[PDB]
C-alpha cells in the first residue's frame, strides 16, 4: 500500500500467534512490543529515547506478519506505550519513505 | 526521493537560517527540535516517547526546509535527544510510506 500520514500509520500484525495493532515507525531502530510471551532465549537491554529509558527483553529470529507481509528479525518486549515496528523489520517488507 | 530504511532516515533541515540534522519519523505526530530560538509566542505541550513524557514549547507557522522541501508549520522545541520531523510536516511535504 501507499500510506499517507494524516493519521498514525497503524497496521495489524501477527506475532506469537496473536494479533496486535502496531505503528510503522521509521524513527525506530528496533521493533518493540508490549508484554507477551515469545519462544526461545532472550537477553536484557535498555532502550532510551524521549522521556527516558525502559528495560526490554530481546528475542532473536522472531517471525512477524506485518499487514500481510512476513518478516523475521529481533523483537524486544517490554513496557512500551505503543507497539512499534521499527526499521529492522520495515526493511524486510520493503517499506520506503517517498516524497 | 525514495528513502530506504537500512540506515536511519536522516536529512538536513534548515530552520532559523541554520542547517541541522533531523530524523524523518512516521512514528511521531509532531516535529520536535532541540533547544533553539524561534520567533513569536509559544503554547505548552507534552509529548510521549518511549520512556515517558516531556514538556515542549509549541511555535506555530514556522518556516522550515526539510531535505530541500520548503514548509511552514508547527515546530515544538524541547529536551529531545534527536531532531524529529513528524507527521505534521511529512504530510505537508507529500511523504508517504510505501510497500
Ligand atoms: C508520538 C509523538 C507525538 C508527538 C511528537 C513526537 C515527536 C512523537 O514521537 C515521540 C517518539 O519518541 N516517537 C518514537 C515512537 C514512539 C511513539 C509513541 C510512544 C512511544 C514511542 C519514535 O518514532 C522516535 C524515537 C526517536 C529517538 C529519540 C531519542 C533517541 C533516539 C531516537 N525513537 C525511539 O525512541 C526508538 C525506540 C522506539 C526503539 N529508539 C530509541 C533507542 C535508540 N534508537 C531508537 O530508534
Ligand atoms: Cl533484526
Ligand atoms: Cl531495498
Ligand atoms: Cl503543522
Ligand atoms: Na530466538
Amino acid at each position: 500500500p501507499q500510506i499517507t500520514l494524516w493519521k498514525r500509520p497503524l497496521v495489524t500484525i501477527k506475532i506469537g500467534g496473536q494479533l496486535k495493532e502496531a505503528l510503522l515507525d521509521t524513527g525506530a531502530d528496533d521493533t518493540v512490543i508490549e508484554e507477551m510471551s515469545l519462544p526461545g532465549r532472550w537477553k536484557p537491554k535498555m532502550i532510551g529515547g524521549i522521556g527516558g529509558f525502559i528495560k526490554v527483553r530481546q528475542y532473536d529470529q522472531i517471525i512477524i506478519e506485518i499487514a500481510g507481509h512476513k518478516a523475521i528479525g529481533t523483537v524486544v518486549v517490554g513496557p512500551t506505550p505503543v507497539n512499534i515496528i521499527g526499521r529492522n523489520l520495515l526493511t524486510q517488507i520493503g517499506a520506503t519513505l517517498n516524497f
